[PDB]
């Protein structure tokens, strides 16, 4: 496809979608066997391998609705991908959401215009695939993680001049901010395929708490395991 | 409160919210014991009784976002209600959704302006309480119903001049149309309480299939049972 | 029709539209002769009788744009209704508007999205039928009421978190808040029929003054008389 | 003021507002006595004189919401004007509205953003002063004119690429198109003063019928007479 | 055309567009030879003459997007005009922009709805013709003027209740406020012809500095010279 | 900063901003001397070196408004960058724009919501720094390139379901589509620094013409040279 140099058949039907291509590399090297790298266009690494005997892929998406939309469109339309699980990070809005919690997004709010252009006059609420959601929830519960299922904000702007509206969204139960889920869920629904976002809380937006990858590595690894485990079902 | 004549303490902390006040009466008479009627203002019947030994209420909401918003605000703010389950009907958009299916709304799309006014420039995605959702899903699965968990449209207009956008929403996975869920979910989130909508598909919007209450009574009764059963947990 | 169980011909061509179905009952019992009740679906009472020898009906609408839109569509399209007069209550915004004043709405502002969806990019100003307006104005003037003709707000939200915008509308001459007129006027114009809203001020939104039905009964009765009197012309 | 060179007191409290400054000149020369010209800034002629013994003024506004807004703000805020009657032309949308009809605008629709900026999320419906409206209606009825009271469109664009939305507005009862009324009515309401628009239909937008000033001069003169006659009351 | 009484061929292919028709007269009398006046409809003076031997015209536009849009549509579509240079005034927002500076607008921001109606969901950025822009810039630089090339605001409202957003636009580099450029640039682009706006700063919006025409006459004359000089190339 | 691991002082005040980090590497290796790599976070390569003796940097941005906004905010606010030139590719809309043309964006249209959120009710037109624009234009003209200066579309969606609006923008003179310029120009203006986008046309959106990097390498190299050459001035 335009942004992926893989041949037909090189990408598995189940795929994990980290934002960071170097996390795709980490995931492939850490969890998968019989790995190949099928893409390096724009440095946006993608790999296919095997996990507990089942083929699965992992593809960086970049940051933001427009970037992930490019990759998700191509994966679905050109490579026949059927199950897409974003595995990423997010920033907690609410005090009761803690760093290292795992959030499974039921739906996402957004300040993107992408859906207003498609459905003029409507608020489109992008929805996770429930069967994937339940599988991931059950796996995370069994794994011993703190798992929160709820609403997130998909933001276009990481650096917002005022966080007043983000605070207000927190007062309406929104758990955390990230930059991709609306697009993944909307496009998966458009094409009749299955999507989910499983997120590690890496920072808290108002307290200023932050982590390095190493400082959340054990939680992150466990989260990747549940995302894979849902995928292989 | 302005629209409910009940005394403090007369309304239980768990409440079912049919749109039709005569369905509130049917639910109270059919399922509850030790019933009183606490409201007849505007004919919008409300009752409190006991189900399997646990106090529970049932309150008509009327049709549309503005009507249900009035009742939900008053129930939460004046009567201390904590768990609110809308029990209603909806019209299927998709061919694969069948009359007599039970839909549990994860989230809702809308053509209402209510949330655009609150969050200018954002799409707010109203979310069910996951713990109530899971309880209802598990109960419905055990009860032997066809249960679908997904997205609905909360419409302001029942009689729409063109159904083009409703069809398009169906192509993006939206299951059915109804007229209340966005408001219930948004206000419950605002006030930190728990909400869910459990819906019976009573009509199919493009095929023209329709039912009378009697023609869906067994399914409807089973749906009320799961809504109660979730409530009493 | 879907929400009205009347046979063809049972509803008169002129109809009064209170929001409260119990007010429809009061109006029929108090003013009309040879009364029948043609609807009890959803408790939304409707009656037909005679006033000064002329057939006229009265139909509850419920609260909010979506509810009244359902009933008005059905009355016009399925029952051939030609003259529709909402008779309701409203909350004064301005200090110079007093409780027990009668407001005849020339037009209505709104926070509903209903007309933005129909006329994207435009502000649609819904207009009363002038000939009905003049008849009601002349009748109210003769009856000795305080009658104000002007602008109202049709609100989707009764419980608004901030009343700043309602205050601002008052500073631009808007007289009072209610929850139905935009829909009635827009749909009547769509179908080429005649509509008017005649409202009793029952509360003042910033002073906190409020009334019971009994406390405004004489004014309300006189208002119903002028609404009927316009109708029978 | 910035756009009017008159001294304080030179402009009367009642004023007619044609769009064309040369029509202001025609009105002053044809109907008024003891006339002075108080403004020629930008060629936007303004005059004060006497009609049936009462002082009255006439001020060109130019075309469009932004132009009339400048003049109306200055007249109200700097010159203390209290009664403002636009006297202009319009293009009929509906077949049943005829060239040479006089339309008295109750309210106006618009494609301008002026009120959306002031009342974000709301449709503001600008309203005529009813007492001026009634006076003009009664005077026009007595004068023997065809007078229509209703809704108009205040357009920003005279040359619209598609007239689809204008046709649709006609199907919702909107009588004619012009380019000033929303602004006049909104600003008069803002400042607590009295406004009305009295319009001659000079063209029909879909049939292509058009007139010269001479071809509508008798109707136009009679319309000016009723506008003055209302003003002097 | 509807608003211009000129015969075909009486208007030159290059035209200057002051907002004030009396400035059109001043420009024609001061700079042009062999002058005729081709329009006095609505007092909106237009002239054709010769400058350094080349035919050129000058046409008042009035104030605001809707007024200039009328004239620009007619000039382009009915009179075959190819090069259109607005020559006007503006109000500085930024402290670093000085009265008597000449601003050449690269593009324009707006609070008009004109382009949102044409391109729903998009921000359209109207662009100057670069070749005209460069010619005017080079001529102004040679003439010894202070020339600033940048962004302006095309406002619908001269009298804005709050200038907060205008200040904010200044903080994002917007140089000055005026009331026509968006329309000129958008329509010229639509029809494939060449437009530019060359503006004299006549007032500073926050400091209150203001000028009479006489107080900026030398700068204004030099600006007209560069606008002509670009035109005749 | 959060997404760049460079120490203070490691990034030069002038920077080129390709979307593709592998193009940043190509630019550094091909044109610069004394090169270091200061960032590999998320694979988003950044380098500093010397060109004709002057320090300059090159930093990948990723694709889309949200991605470039992250990097531009950090470069300006944390690293003190003053001159930012995006060097990228774009897709021609118009037939008269050819593959291998170089487009210098004066301004950009967008379907992003980023500026509507910042300036509610306004269309913000993001503007290039004119002095950088002129330098690049003069350098490209001297270099013998086909250089077009004009308007572009900054799109959020690469894969748009209908290209109707993109075609319409082409009919209003918009030259090409890309995915970053609105953000770069808006943020540079916000912070008072200098930005420009210099683009190679790599594909034609309606004809289907496309190129590989090798197939446009000579043009691309010349474009990089002019971007550098402007930068070092
Ligand atoms: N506080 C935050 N705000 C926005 N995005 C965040 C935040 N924390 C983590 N992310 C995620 O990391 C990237 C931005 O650093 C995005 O891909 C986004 O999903
Ligand atoms: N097809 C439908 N469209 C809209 N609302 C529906 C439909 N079917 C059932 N409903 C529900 O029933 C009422 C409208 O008849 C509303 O309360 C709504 O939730
Ligand atoms: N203050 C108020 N705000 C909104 N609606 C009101 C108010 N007072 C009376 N109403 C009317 O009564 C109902 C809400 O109580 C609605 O039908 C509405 O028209
Ligand atoms: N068909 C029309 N469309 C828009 N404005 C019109 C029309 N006919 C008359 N007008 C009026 O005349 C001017 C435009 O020619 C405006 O001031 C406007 O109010
Ligand atoms: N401060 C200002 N605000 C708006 N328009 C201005 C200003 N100064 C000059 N103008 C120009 O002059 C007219 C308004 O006085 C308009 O045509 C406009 O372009
Ligand atoms: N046809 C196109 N549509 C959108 N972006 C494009 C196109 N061609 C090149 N681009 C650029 O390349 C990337 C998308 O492939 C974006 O960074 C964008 O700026």
């Amino acid at each position: 496809s335009v942004h992926i140099e893989a041949k037909q058949g090189e990408i598995a039907e189940s795929i994990l979608l980290p934002g960071d291509p170097l996390r795709a590399k980490y995931i492939a090297e850490t969890f998968l066997e019989d790995v190949t790298c099928y893409n390096n266009v724009r440095g946006m690494l993608g790999f296919t391998g095997t996990y507990k005997g089942k083929r699965v892929s992992v593809q960086g998406t970049g940051m933001g609705v427009p970037s992930i939309s490019i990759y998700v469109n191509e994966l679905i339309q050109s490579y026949g991908v059927k199950n897409l699980i974003r595995v990423g990070t997010c920033g907690a809005i609410q005090k009761d959401v803690k760093v290292r919690d795992v959030i499974i997004a039921m739906t996402a709010c957004t300040d993107s215009n992408m859906n207003r252009l498609t459905f003029p006059g409507f608020d489109f609420a992008p929805a996770a695939n429930f069967d994937l959601l339940k599988k991931a929830y059950d796996a995370g519960t069994e794994k011993g993680l703190h798992v929160r299922v709820g609403n997130v904000l998909t933001a276009d702007v990481f650096y917002r001049e005022s966080m007043d509206m983000v605070k207000k969204l927190g007062d309406y139960g929104v758990l955390a901010v990230e930059m991709e889920t609306t697009a993944l869920y909307t496009l998966a629904a458009k094409y009749g395929v299955n999507a989910l976002s499983v997120l590690t809380v890496s920072n808290h937006i108002f307290t200023g708490e932050e982590t390095t990858s190493e400082e959340r590595q054990t939680t992150f690894n466990e989260m990747i395991e549940i995302a894979l485990d849902a995928a292989i079902q």
